[PDB]
C-alpha cells in the first residue's frame, strides 16, 4: 500500500525508542488510513543497512536518518533522497532557521531536522572531587594533568569507546579544530588537503595522551553506547571519569545508569583551549540529526517528517532524548544544567562545524577513525593518520 510507510531511525535508548512508537500512534489517529511501520537499527549498523537499502529505492525505508554532511552529499547524488524545498512545513522554516543548514545543499533543503547536539566533554563532578579537581581545565594541558590526578586517585581518567573508531577520532578532530586557523581548516575540510602541519601537530598532542595511559584498559574494544562496559555506561556507572562526545550524551548516560534515571553528578565543560593553536577560540564542534524522505516515497512520508517539526513534537523529543531539539521554541523546555550551558555556548558561537569524518565523507572518514585507532594501539603514528586521509581522498 501507499499509505503504508517504513520509517528507520536509531533510538536506542528505551525512552527514545518508546518516543518514536508514540509519535507514529498518535500521526496515525491524525491520519486515518496511515500505518507507521518502524525498524529501530542500531547507529554503528545504520550506515550500512541505509546504503545497502537505498541501492535500490523502490525497496527502500519511506523514512530514514540522515548520515549527515558529505555523507548526505554522497546519497543525493545518487539520487537517495527527495527535495524537500517545497516540501516542508511553514513551523519548520521558521523554527528550524539555524539548524535547517546543515540539511541544505545547493540552496536545496533534504530533511526536518530533531536536534542539534554540539561537542565536548561530560564528566562525573564526583570523581573529580575525590582526586582533587575543583575547577574545569581551561587549557589541554591542564585537562592532562586533571588525568594525572584521576589515574592516582585510583580512576580511569578518560573513557573512550575505541572499538567503534569514530570516539577515538574525536579525540583527534578537536586537536585539529584547536590547532589549525579557521581558514586553514574549512579549506583542509573542502579541499580534502592534509599538508598543513597543523593536521601532525593535532597527533602528536594525541600521542602525548596516549603516552599517560590513562584511558580505561579495554578502551580498545570498548564500544560507545552498547552495555554497561560500553564508553558511555562506564562514565553512568562513575567507572571511568569523563569522555569527549555530542550532546546526546545524557539521553545515552540515562539510559544506562543503574536505575535508568539521569546521572546524578553530569556536568559539561567545553574542549580546552590549547597552548600555540592557531584555532578560533571556543569554535563549537558538532551534530544535526534530521530526516530525509525516500524519493520514491508518497504524501504521507511527506507529512510524516513535518509532523516531527511540530513543536510539542519537539519539546517531547527534548525530554524523551535529553537533548536540544532543533525547534527554537520548543528548547524553552530544556531543564538540565548541562545542555543549558552548552545552549549558551551554542547561542554564542559564530558557527559549528560538522562532526570532522561526516564533514569529510565515507572513503576518508573511515580511513581517519581506522588510523586514528591504528596510532593509539601502538600501530601508526600521527603521520600515518595524514597519509590514510591522503591516500583514501584520492578516491574522491
Ligand atoms: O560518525 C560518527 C557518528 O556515528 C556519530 O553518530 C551519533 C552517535 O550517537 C548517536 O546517539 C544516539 C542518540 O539517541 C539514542 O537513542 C541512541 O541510542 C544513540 O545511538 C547519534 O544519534 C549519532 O548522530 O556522531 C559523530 C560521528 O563522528
Amino acid at each position: 500500500d501507499d499509505k503504508t510507510i517504513t520509517f528507520w531511525h536509531n533510538a536506542s535508548a528505551g525512552e527514545g525508542r518508546q518516543y518514536w512508537e508514540n509519535l507514529a500512534k498518535s500521526f496515525e489517529e491524525a491520519n486515518p488510513g496511515t500505518k507507521v511501520e518502524i525498524q529501530a537499527i542500531q547507529n554503528e549498523d545504520f550506515a550500512g543497512k541505509l546504503q545497502t537499502a537505498m541501492q535500490d529505492p523502490a525497496s527502500g525505508p519511506d523514512v530514514f536518518m540522515s548520515l549527515g554532511g558529505a555523507k548526505t552529499k554522497e546519497m543525493i547524488d545518487a539520487g537517495q533522497v527527495m527535495d524537500l524545498t517545497d516540501k516542508i512545513s511553514d513551523t519548520v522554516k521558521t523554527d528550524m532557521k539555524t539548524t535547517l543548514s546543515a540539511a541544505t545543499f545547493d540552496g536545496k533543503v533534504y530533511g526536518v531536522p530533531v536536534s542539534v547536539e554540539p561537542g565536548g566533554m561530560w564528566y562525573s563532578k564526583d570523581l573529580f572531587k575525590k582526586a582533587g579537581v575543583s575547577d574545569v581545565p581551561a587549557t589541554y594541558e591542564e585537562l592532562l594533568a586533571d588525568a594525572k590526578k584521576l589515574k592516582d586517585s585510583g580512576t580511569d581518567a578518560i573513557a573512550l569507546g575505541a572499538k567503534d573508531a569514530w570516539p577515538a577520532a574525536h579525540w583527534y578532530y578537536w586537536l585539529v579544530l584547536r590547532e589549525c586557523s579557521p581558514e586553514v581548516y574549512d579549506k583542509s575540510v573542502q579541499d580534502h588537503d592534509f599538508s598543513n602541519a597543523c593536521w601532525v601537530n593535532a597527533g602528536k598532542k594525541l600521542q602525548e595522551l596516549k603516552d599517560l595511559k590513562v584511558f580505561n584498559d579495554g578502551f580498545l574494544t570498548t564500544t560507545a553506547q552498547q552495555g554497561a562496559n560500553s564508553s558511555a555506561g562506564l562514565l553512568a556507572n562513575h567507572k571511568a571519569a569523563m569522555e569527549l562526545m555530542g550532546a546526546w550524551e545524557p539521553g545515552v548516560l540515562k539510559d544506562l545508569t543503574p536505575d535508568q534515571k539521569p546521572m546524578a553528578d553530569l556536568g559539561f565543560f567545553a574542549f580546552p583551549e590549547v597552548a600555540g593553536g592557531e584555532g578560533e577560540p571556543g569554535a563549537l564542534m558538532g551534530g544535526v540529526t534530521y530526516f530525509c524522505v525516500n524519493p520514491k516515497a508518497s504524501q504521507t512520508s511527506i507529512d510524516f517528517v513535518n509532523y516531527m517539526g511540530e513543536k510539542k513534537n519537539q519539546e517531547d523529543y527534548a525530554k524523551a532524548f535529553s537533548t536540544i531539539p532543533a525547534s527554537e521554541p520548543a528548547r524553552a523546555v530544556v531543564t538540565d544544567e548541562s545542555l543549558k550551558q552548552v545552549i549558551e555556548y551554542l547561542d554564542k558561537a559564530p558557527s559549528m562545524q560538522l562532526w570532522m569524518d561526516t564533514a569529510l565523507g565515507t572513503n576518508i572518514g573511515n580511513a581517519l577513525n581506522a588510523a586514528v585507532v591504528n596510532m593509539l594501539s601502538g600501530q601508526g603514528s600521527p603521520e600515518d593518520i595524514v597519509k590514510a586521509m591522503q591516500d583514501a581522498a584520492q578516491k574522491g
